[PDB]
């Protein structure tokens, strides 16, 4: 309980980095992105009592074998991030992360975050799609994925405004306690 270990992964997802960097300190736009990531230690105060959270990111490597499981996650909370805004992303939240989850045996609490929203494809992109007839996920579409197993809980934030780490902070505090 002395420190909380969790670990930050999302599906492809573009704006991934934007999402980590605009928490340190908000950059949304990213208009230049760092050449090799490192990861960031933050502690946050709470009633007078300061905990440390680590935070981890994938960078590439990879071929590293770098083996996240290590026949062994030290991670007491898994977080998921996933884009409602394209279809594509939209399965392969099912195709690929429903079934790769079981190599992390599924035994601890899961987030599922629903970020981008507000632009719900902006015109010039609902524009685009209209082209391939493909038209933008609702998130009633989306929750339903979750409870398609046992997600724990199902949240929407929008990070062009600060109205998106509100809604995950205050969630983020529960785990905090587990």
């Amino acid at each position: 309980m002395q420190t909380i270990k969790c670990v930050v992964v999302g599906d492809g997802a573009v704006g991934k980095t934007c999402l980590l960097i605009s928490y340190t300190t908000n950059k949304f736009p990213s208009e230049y992105v760092p050449a090799v990531f490192d990861n960031y230690a933050v502690t946050v105060m709470i009633g007078g009592e300061p905990y440390t959270l680590g935070l981890f990111d994938t960078a590439g490597q990879e071929d590293y074998d770098r083996l996240r499981p290590l026949s062994y996650p030290q991670t007491d909370v898994f977080l998921v991030c996933f884009s409602v805004v394209s279809p594509s992303s939209f399965e392969n939240v099912k195709e690929k992360w429903v079934p790769e989850i079981t190599h992390h045996c599924p035994k601890t609490p899961f987030l599922l975050v629903g970020t981008q929203i507000d632009l719900r494809d902006d015109p010039s992109t609902i524009e685009k799609l209209a082209k391939n007839k493909q038209k933008p996920i609702t998130p009633e579409t989306a929750e339903k994925l979750a409870r398609d197993l046992k997600a724990v809980k199902y949240v929407e934030c929008s990070a062009l405004t600060q109205k998106g780490l509100k809604n995950v902070f205050d969630e983020a505090i529960l785990a905090a306690l587990e």
